[PDB]
């Protein structure tokens, strides 16, 4: 009467949970145990490819993750996972050995949430203090709150009350099985580095990546991604010269749009939409397996 | 009696689609002040640098006892940064507020006319001064250390994310119920009058598989300063923790922050900063951060007393 | 070549917006002149009637309304209007004479919204501050911001940057024309009353509509819908006794839920959900027209 | 030395799912303060009133110099009422610290015990003092003015939604930044230590088609004063407005708040207030305008003096 439900785990600050019993026949596998400050491209490779094998093993994944760059992964597994089973991700923001620890509750929501039929179709879901939201639009915004995840842009999906889920949206960006990008035969990815932009900002960083041969690199912008006057003489270089390049923005919500100061199609650059920097070096890693022409680099930008 | 205003125009899309015209295009501020301007520079603050920001400082502090108050027109996109170094370094004690717009003047609904009048509105309300250099945008004073451009074209985008704004304006009048406690301009030990350069302080970003390839540049340009975009409570990649201890160990500064848009990079957290002999910026984004290292690094360098001056102002 | 808009006017703070005609051939109507603080059952009624027969009439409908009872109108229409043709409410914060007013980019915004074709299927829209916002979860956040219209639960539709929408989620709760409640006969709206909940609260309204036979009553519950005890009691009474009680909160975000403090069953009541106190009045009444069974309520207030 | 500080229960989910075995269930408060517990009731906070109010401020003001700080543990549905209840009535100048929870203290990741400590840890600072009532949740310290529930279930529900939190909490220690600029606790003529009943006041909510039964109720019971929760800037249905007109005419004191949860019902809008006799909330939401509005009829019914008092306090 129960469904199997595997957490996949790779560390973070998150049988200590036996309510879980309850609600499903749980499976806990160590991909890895790290900082998710340290997460990197081979995790990402490791888990998707993990997901994609074992999907019809199981009726949903949990992975538990650190909080810090949990954001990136969500969205990385919600362009590159194929199974349409729920996968959710968890983090927590206190210590397990701490008073009013928020894992065992955020561990239990997440399982309900890779349980729910309810679930599926929805993309890859991060689930965190009693919402479930989006791998796309998720993100960290404050550095100790246990409310810290928000989709910032266009909200949350659902809210969990009593092991229970009322969801009223869907994400209209296409995920998992409705985009190209396949992970199953690739061993590394694109080389994808970020630059800063503020006042007086120096060329420095954008050059020593273009130095270094990068595929991508990704501009944090100021304002609506706009560009420091040496930074931008750097990159309109290095997009002329076999380095794509998209402009993002520092600033926590809102697009990086078209046609606002920044001439995109004249310097071979691209919008990065909602898609702050992080999230932006997740899908320019993936469009450069598959081009590197700017213009079919935008058309991915505008619709995964 | 009006008050006497100055308006040092700088430039941004409030100035767009210099000074003199923008007086001109708001007539009503005649009811509210004797309003003289002065353009300073007209650059987009995308382009803002350490020589515009010593020129307003100095201009500010040499032209106090001869206006009323000040306010600075300025793009949108870098005036929180204009805003707190400004609140560090200005001595003069008359209110100085600073303004942009999100729209340009041509443009439908364009946001600039009615954010310029209260931008005056503030710099001539007695009760406007001793608050430190203040940021006017939506109907709402902001503090320069915690205001911030939240949202990349909301008219509303300028907001004190952590403490909230100072007062609220409404019908030309403000009801302040707020004051910064950080030490701000006459209380703070940063003297930039006699200054033709600041130290040089870069920031670096920190997501998954970050290259440190930038900030090993920096430091193999011999930065004074770096300041980290760290992830979650200020935590860095490894490949850029390490760069930026050994960087330390040779005297650069090293500032933690987050990239993360609220709350505090703490002391005391995953990171042993007296080890390295690295800073926690607090709730000083990155480049506030910047903002405040540089004018440290003027005093200091033993990251014992920058982490004094993180605490203070 | 452009689309065909019909403006219907009911007055507010909101010909001076030439631009206008690059987007859309505009037609005007005045249908009432009014601060929507008096809007009232009548004029909604004449306007779900008239857009229901003018619907093969037009392209699209902005309703320029006050700012006041805007989310209120725009939930009413939500459920009540079957023209599958894109209805657009808006206003302005700011008066029309005043410096930098928000009403000529508004309307034109709106306008933009009507006449786009995505913009169909996903119910009423209250298009406000470059952001398209669904008439269900929409509501004033604040008393004099020109942002104050936000999706506060579930968030925007889609956001408006340079005349084009990028949308990127829908409601999912059942609207226009998948909901039952018809209303092109019905010539007033069963009476429904708000009552306030707080410290030493007075039961004097809620015995007072109670006494004038009302058919419901919504309860601005404290916290998650909880009831001051002379406020219960008398609650507790009218709902076996012919007025329909649906429990909302005061509070200005969240659901109110089933299975909380308050023994739903046992005393025939309703919980609200995200319905705040006025858009679960709206929904009462027309509730209240097809059924007074408290479960079949409760089912209405599942789905809508 | 540790701070020797009471905690006043009074209820709520907190002490749910009385006093001596919340101390117990939190035994590291030991490491930061001597608690000493008395329970005053032990009520839902839905059911809070005007007498718990006077028996906590009465008791609060008596017990002053018997400790060094206070705790009230009190449920989440009505504690910023209560909260700014005491801010303007409890003259101790001792920190004076509410403190609830969300999730039951059986249920797992409860809230309680770790706010129950940052309420202590607050009301053991040194610095919390002189800042008025305070309530702390969610490792946030609020002012009791502006502090409100925004969220019908999220621990994070308590924000001071116009002006900001005060400090943040962690690791036991608090960066204030801010303190509430309108007068509060030994700054208010309020005196409620002879006093056995405040005076009636009742809330009536405006929307469309609004009934004017409920305001008429109030009216026919002879309340000293009603409370409107306006659409809007303040704004009342016809019905509610001619009802509420009559009122104040006769001697009914009268303020227009709003039912929209940020921002002020200001004055010179689009209700002349001077001529109805009728008071604007400013930022104060309805139930808190009623906390003030009961305060003021104690000293005063002149709609004149009434306004200058929701213009200082
Ligand atoms: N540094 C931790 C933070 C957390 O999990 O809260 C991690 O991201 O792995
Ligand atoms: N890029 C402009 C943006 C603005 O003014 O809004 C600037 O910062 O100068
Ligand atoms: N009282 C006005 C407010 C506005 O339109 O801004 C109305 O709602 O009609
Ligand atoms: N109904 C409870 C809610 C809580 O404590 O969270 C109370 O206010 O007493």
């Amino acid at each position: 009467h129960l469904p199997n439900i595997t957490i996949l785990a790779t560390g973070g600050v998150i049988n200590a949970v036996p309510q879980l019993k309850d609600i499903a026949n749980v499976k806990g596998e160590q991909v890895v145990n790290i900082g998710s400050q340290d997460m990197n491209d081979n995790v990402w490779l490791t888990l998707a490819k993990k997901i994609n094998t074992d999907c019809d093993k199981t009726d949903g994944f949990v992975i538990t993750h650190g909080t810090d760059t949990m954001e990136e992964t969500a969205y990385f597994l919600d362009l590159t996972v194929k199974c349409d089973k729920p996968v959710v991700m968890v983090g927590a923001m206190r210590p397990s050995t701490s008073m009013s620890a928020d894992g065992p509750f955020n561990l239990y929501n997440a399982v309900v949430t890779a349980a729910d039929k309810a679930s599926a179709n929805r993309g890859v879901l991060v689930v965190m203090n009693d919402t479930v939201l989006d791998g796309r639009d998720v993100t960290k915004t404050n550095t100790t709150d246990v409310a810290t995840f928000k989709s910032v842009n266009y909200g949350p999906l659902g809210y969990i009350h009593n092991g229970k889920i009322d969801y009223q949206r869907t994400p209209a960006r296409k995920h998992t099985s409705d985009t190209p990008f396949d992970v199953s035969k690739l061993n590394e990815l694109p080389k994808v580095g970020i630059v800063y932009n503020y006042a007086n900002a120096s060329d420095l960083p954008a050059k020593a990546l273009v130095d270094a041969g990068y595929d991508g690199i990704v501009s944090a912008g100021v304002g609506n991604g706009n560009l420091y006057k040496s930074v931008f003489d750097t990159l309109a270089t290095a997009a002329k010269t076999g380095t794509a390049v998209v402009r993002s923005s520092r600033v926590p919500t809102g697009a990086t749009t078209q046609d606002a100061e920044v001439d995109d199609a004249k310097y071979g650059f691209v919008a990065s939409g909602t898609l702050n920097p992080q999230k932006a070096r997740v899908l320019l890693q993936l469009a450069l397996t598959q081009t590197k022409d700017p213009q079919q680099i935008q058309q991915i930008f505008n619709q995964y």
